[PDB]
């Protein structure tokens, strides 16, 4: 409808798959080469469904900061024959504060869907699902099963992946460039 939603649908229509895992589907963020990020809840083992393609996962990490606190993000490399447009130049280098953010999200559910979700806060801790989470930002969307993994985006940046909610608010985790230098 305007320009968040222009750069949103650039996002998916280039750096998306549909990841299934045998804890459900996910949207999955390609970011450079065979790279790509998801919720670490999706609990990611040696074989993944890319786009209902058997894959194998050549290497997974659960990322945690340097207080060994949870970040919720797991970074997959994938035994795929096509590498992703190389996004890393729009993702943000701090901690940070957003405005008038969108959640983009593909799956067999919920197939083009895009949400305004407003101001994002940077939210820091989260008890989330139990598990003391870092580097959570905050929207104010009723978010939903199915939903994880979706894209956060504003005008130009990439900022997190959807990772859960409490049926008012929804939560992301950061997405920050010192995570995919190579």
């Amino acid at each position: 409808m305007g320009p968040g939603f222009d750069f949103a649908q650039a996002i998916m229509k280039k750096n998306t798959v549909i990841a299934r895992t045998e804890k459900g589907e996910f949207t999955m963020l390609g970011v450079y080469d065979r790279v790509a990020v998801i919720p670490t809840h999706a609990s990611v083992g040696e074989i993944i469904y890319i786009n209902d393609v058997e894959t194998r996962v050549l290497d997974a990490c659960a990322l945690r900061d340097l207080t060994d606190t949870n970040l919720e993000i797991t970074i997959v490399k994938l035994d795929r024959n096509q590498k992703f447009r190389d996004i890393r130049h729009f993702l943000p280098r701090c901690e940070d504060d957003y405005n008038d953010a969108v959640l983009s999200v593909h799956t067999s559910k919920f197939p083009n869907m895009y949400i305004p979700v407003g101001q994002v806060t940077n939210y820091g801790f989260l008890n989330l699902g139990g598990t003391p989470t870092h580097r959570i930002l905050m929207y104010n969307f009723p978010t939903r099963a199915g939903q994880c993994g979706g894209v956060v985006t504003t005008t130009g940046k990439v900022i997190g992946i959807h990772v859960g909610g409490n049926g008012a608010q929804g939560f992301a985790a950061m997405l920050l460039h010192s995570y995919f230098t190579d």
